[PDB]
């Protein structure tokens, strides 16, 4: 089990609903009214839609199976829902309930329109062939097709870390072979599609590039720094990164690229640590090759988490109840940048907040993903890869000015070309440079929300609450304004 | 104003009559004359009524349980180009000959600024005054519901507008109404509708459009030295005067862009009264003044004058109210050179020919009042798009200009050398707030400019082909026609 | 232009509506049973009755024609639907240049309440294009048509579950053809019921048998109903029954020469007969068999041997039952006290003037309404429309059974009998009757579609009988069937939110 699995991990979403719910209630009257406020919250709060399915499955040696299955849609504020598809005996209605919910917030924050939504498959996937997991994806697609719980302007599911690639490719095939067959828009209705099947360039690393981007815009942010007693940069910091799965790998390559010091790393499998530095090439290559970590020659083993580490930046990339009322106050960090799903409690985010360290929210940071994930389905309704007509235009451009500010020096007195980099940007220029910028910019553009949200509320450092009530206040105007 | 819609007849009736000539001599098909002729006279004649008319009785429970019928009706005038698309009136004035005039007005005016739909226009016969928000909302959402039901609403059959009697609101309800019921298989439910709110699918750009479409419009004919030769003028904004009639969204947000660029306004007419002064008015000093007294009077940088502002010497002048204004009476006491139609039906057609005869160069309605139409198209894009303009392209952009200044400097620093330092090439403190404020509205008044600017050479060439000089109003008229005319013939008109 | 052209004609169907809207509104907020105030109730009552009454939708259409010499034309159409109270809508088509929005109004309020009195699940509609016939080629009209369907298609004013349309007088079944096979074509291509999308269809396109006389029998049936009864009859000073009754027929159409072979078939004689031009008049009869045969070839009724000329129309002639049976007004308050009819038959739409009415009350004469009387092809294009829908003609699997039933029946009785009395004086045949045989061995669809029809007019007659005593209307049947037509579509309105 995950830690999106845990029933304490659903209390704590509803809290910060709750939380954020009752902060912008008496800002909403301003802006009989109370009643309307109110109403439109308990509305929003609850999921809209829960389906329960049992469909029939035939193993490959010939004997019945029946599965159980559940998709909750939270909200439908703005349609297609979103959100993906747990394969896992720990699933629950009450999980698949509660991650639908924070879907919906991640994607406000984040401006993604999309409802949030989540599935869940009642089978283990490690006892099930190739051919199994085919068969079960196949008619776990159909089922939610024929109640509205599939379709490209309805609900677009999303692969898990217990689903991949493979799965929402089925998906998508049987969705547009049989229910949307006079679809256009068929292979929409699924995210997460290898990139023969019209799935999208910068899809890998999209939650560990959303990871640097959300630690980069308040690591560069000098009123936030100078609260922390920090200079602003990625230059002479210092960082830890407990779990070392892909968004872990991903999030250490980028801030070692930018001048951060990687001083230790955390597996499920013990730990490693080097105050001098350890390199994620190295490390990584390492793993690829013995498994683990442990016994990688520059850095010393230690046994247990990284969480009390000396550092400056600290990186829960595990989903995993990590930082508790219990080691919260040896944590020796001032920045806790949530790479997983509630990796804190509401106890250690009092605690943090207490020793002024700021924890940048799982709401925001962790929304890489579903950020590109918007971007694919928008590609597939495009039918077209990003920049394949205006790249050669750009290109043309860019020499045209060039070659205006040559003949314009000439004129007044000298050859004008592109940097090294110009050239290699302008050169290897495809879909992924416009992808990677649009999450950059998605980045950037909720990070200043969230930090307008938390002066207006005057919140500080408790950047959850402003992430929590920046959802509220976006879906709170979507119904309101509607009727 | 029954007299509008005659007005809007025969300006179509005197295009038509022009084009047809001319539309013979370009036919290439493998027909007689006669029947090519047959083929221009019936096209021509498809073209002119509406294709559509929509009737409407439909019940309403009023908030105090009595229940009331509600007449209403919604005209498409032509299915050229789909979606229909038009606004929505609610009013006791509304009548199926207004519908239908307006509808053939919002045919023409797509056509000129390219955009691609037909004309269309609906009127709820109530005064919205009498209603309560839950009366006009329960109104709005069965209104809806009944055009849904026969084809008078939907992402590509007809996308209604909002008019200066509905607002945002209303066109936030239609499309819930729409994407609730009759819409709720379709991905794109919510471009059924234009003038909806941000949080609803709106876009940034809709409150300004009209008024930059008076710019634009104005700029395009005053930046062309031979129109300007024409009337005695030198080209561009400088040293230019101008007043404007009507102090509604139209006439500030004209009266701020004119001044932004050089134009003086030496006078702002009102519904009470206006205010003049030669050495000029500030529009910034006239709003904050207006927002806090409820009107123009008694402004201390400027004098009273009781009437309009229609005969004030000046160089521009723009009737920014939906009024009869210009007739044959006021017409040859007019003392500015340019009229900038900022409304639809300002100038009377006895006040055209007077103002023909004086030189006097009339940017007509059916070009100068299509911001918001060209809008309008965007936001329906958008909603089609489903996202904001240039959230993908932003940072990239910003990056790719910061690549260009970097190879100029390094560019330059390898030619001249060390001595002296380095020659930084960085942006400058405008171009530095483009990059930083970058949102949707930029590129949305781009491709208005751009739609401004297209058409208003399209119009300079159309009035160059038939030689009609100053009369951009039949040329606009001429060159719509022209327009829908083509789609017809090379679609074919029998299935 | 017809009675149905006029506009006086509208005013006096809002008039029916009017009057009987306002003897229902009394009784309708006894009998609701919401648990709202006794005056929020006559709000929901005089609420719902002016929903009613106005046509909630009304398309009016400009479409292209290309003419047979080249040259193009615009047409000028329109399709009122009054009510959805019951979908899909149903009416007919007009093509001509005295069509109006005002008329097809009229007409589409006409047809609601006409399929409320029948129980047709129906609401009115009504088209007209403003054309003459007479001036365009059969393509022309075939191109009018097919292009007229389609722009009605696209507005959601044809469709089988939407609006069905029918002919009319300046109409025919094979404008109704090209109607469906456009339809079927295009739009509806991928619908199953495609061809139920209109009706007066030819039987090779889906069309019923017993359309022909529909209306005719629907005028049989609906005077029959009347003149059985002997409560009404006693009031009129008549025996029941068509023995020893006589009729005049004014107008000799389809229906005017149904109805007097009918009405001839039962014993009633037919005195005299009113056409366009002049009229023919015998006291001792007159045969329906040699009339047709000599209209068919002289084509006027003016010269047969066995009768008498007349200049004017019959309707003044000594006569028991007077039947109008042409779309034109003909009893006004000037020849009103001149009928000597006990009964008129009102086989047409708006045939007696409201001043007419009136001095019919007062002289005891009944006057049995086109609401009712002249619902019998309204009543057999409902037939079309779900033999469309069944895909299947009536009794087609049934027949053969029926007819074998019939035949063990017989066998049952003559078995049971002899063995009940013996042999003695030998076998006790039970064959069926030459009327008997001759039905079972000619059965097919038209009479299925005639008991159907018969059934239909026999219990609307109970009904409007059974209203006219509720609220005390007498000869009145006209606001009768307008108060029973207003009380079922309020009650559909009422009983849905
Ligand atoms: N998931 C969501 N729920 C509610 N509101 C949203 C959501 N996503 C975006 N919004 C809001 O809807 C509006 C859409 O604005 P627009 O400029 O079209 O898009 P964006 O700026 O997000 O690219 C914004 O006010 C945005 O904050
Ligand atoms: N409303 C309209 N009615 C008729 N023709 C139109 C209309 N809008 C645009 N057109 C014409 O249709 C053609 C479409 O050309 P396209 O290049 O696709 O669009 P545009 O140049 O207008 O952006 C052009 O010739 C344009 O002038
Ligand atoms: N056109 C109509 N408008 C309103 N009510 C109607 C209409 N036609 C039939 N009804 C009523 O609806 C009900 C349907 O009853 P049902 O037994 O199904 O049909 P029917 O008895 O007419 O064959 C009856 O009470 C009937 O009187």
């Amino acid at each position: 089990a995950d830690r999106e699995d845990d029933p304490n991990f659903f209390k704590m979403v509803e809290g910060f609903f709750d939380r954020g719910a009752s902060i912008v209630e008496d800002k909403l009257v301003e802006d009989q009214k109370r009643n309307r406020v109110r109403g439109i919250l308990r509305i929003i709060k609850p999921c809209n839609h829960v389906l329960s399915l049992s469909f029939p499955i035939r193993r490959d040696d010939g004997s019945w199976e029946v599965i159980e299955g559940y998709r909750a849609q939270h909200s439908q504020h703005r349609t297609p829902c979103k959100g993906g598809i747990r394969y896992s005996t720990d699933v629950s209605v009450d999980e698949v309930k509660a991650l639908a919910s924070l879907m919906t917030y991640k994607c406000a924050v984040v401006d993604v329109p999309f409802g949030g939504a989540k599935a869940g498959v009642k089978i283990n996937p490690k006892n099930y062939t190739d051919n199994e997991l085919e068969k079960i994806t196949r008619r776990f697609t159909m089922e939610l097709a024929k109640k509205g719980f599939i379709g490209p302007g309805v609900d677009v599911p999303a692969p898990d870390m217990s689903t991949g690639e493979r799965e929402m490719s089925w998906i998508a095939d049987t969705y547009a072979s049989t229910i949307g067959h006079y679809d256009i828009n068929a292979h929409a209705c699924v995210t997460g599609k290898p990139i023969s099947q019209g799935g999208i360039h910068g899809r890998i690393s999209a939650t560990g590039r959303g990871v640097f981007h959300g630690i980069e815009n308040f690591i560069n942010e000098a009123s936030y720094m100078s609260i922390l007693g920090m200079t602003p940069g990625f230059g002479d910091k210092t960082f830890a990164v407990q779990g070392f799965g892909n968004v872990g790998l991903h999030s250490m390559r980028y801030l070692h690229r930018f001048g951060a010091k990687c001083v230790a790393v955390g597996e499920s499998d013990g730990s490693i640590w080097n105050p001098d530095g350890i390199d994620p090439k190295e490390l990584e290559d390492f793993k690829l090759q013995h498994g683990t970590i442990l016994g990688f020659p520059k850095a010393k083993i230690y046994e247990g988490s990284i969480l009390e580490v000396d550092c400056d930046i600290l990186i829960p990339a595990a989903s995993e109840k990590q930082l508790t009322k219990s080691n919260a106050p040896r944590v020796k960090a001032k920045i806790i940048a949530e790479g997983a799903n509630g990796p804190t409690t509401p106890e250690a985010d009092k605690i943090f907040l207490e020793r002024n360290i700021m924890v940048i929210p799982d709401l925001y940071l962790n929304a890489g993903g579903v950020t590109v994930s918007y971007f694919e389905w928008l590609k597939n309704l495009n039918h077209v890869s990003y920049g394949r007509l205006t790249f050669k235009y750009e290109r043309d451009s860019n020499y045209h000015l060039l070659m205006s500010v040559q003949e314009s020096l000439e004129r007044k007195f000298i050859p004008i070309v592109p940097t090294a980099e110009f050239q290699d940007r302008i050169s290897g220029a495809s879909e992924k440079d416009i992808v990677h910028s649009g999450l950059a910019y998605t980045m950037e553009r909720s990070a200043r929300q969230i930090m307008r949200t938390a002066m207006k509320y005057n919140l500080g450092l408790d950047l959850r609450t402003a992430a929590y009530v920046n959802a509220i206040e976006k879906v709170f105007r979507v119904y309101n304004e509607a009727g």
